[PDB]
RNA sequence: CGUACGCGGAAUACUUCGA
RNA sequence: UCGAAGUAUUCCGCGUACG
RNA sequence: CGUACGCGGAAUACUUCGA
RNA sequence: UCGAAGUAUUCCGCGUACG
């Protein structure tokens, strides 16, 4: 029987967002200060130079 | 096994709510040139001229 | 205030609305006998593999 | 800019819940371990013991 | 005591896209 | 080397609410 | 033929807020 | 007389997608 307002469901996920957001801009930077990669993470890397380098 | 980010979730809802808030311009318009109201949108009216006369 | 649950059971209603929207409407396009162009294909692109396998 | 049944953002949200959900279930019963509560929480029980003592 | 949502504060791991 | 998103395994504090 | 979604485009009625 | 939001009956067109 409450009156939600669309633009009141949509700000609350505006939020869920941007929390969420904040979350993996700190976790990557905690994963840098480490060192660590995931499997997929390293692949991308070495590739990339690969790709890169082999251009010149 | 579809990522949904929720910055379409968004997006979409956003949609919703202008699809329902340009109804309701057209709607209230549509009245106002046949010069219908509600029950409730009398109270308001009457009270308010009442209200606002009760006042100068 | 705003629990989750509500933000579900609000979408819930919402969507078996637009459900009879369509089932209603769908309904009311056959007795007219009207299809979408996309709509014929699908149906006498059917007939073809039934008429063909006794 | 593709399609997204309702079907799956409100699939997406039983989740999410079902998470929030389930945390606070096991969050509760760590407290329950270290025997801490909350200001609320000590009113809540206590203000209800009396309720409690009383009434019956 | 038991049940229920809200919010703010932070870990750890994996995958997927894109230059 | 950058950028975007998604998924799981976790911890903390306060706050209404309901019998 | 039966079934599940998506999108954009419409009418009509009623209620709660707020000055 | 203005603004905002929420619920209801109902209608139309194209698009996929499934067996």
């Amino acid at each position: 029987s409450i009156e939600i307002p669309l633009h009141e469901i949509i700000r609350k996920l505006e939020r869920m967002n941007q929390k969420k957001q904040a979350q993996r801009k700190r976790h990557k930077l905690n994963r840098k200060e480490r060192g660590h990669k995931s499997p997929s993470e390293q692949r991308r890397s070495e590739l990339w130079h690969a790709r890169q380098v082999e251009l010149s």
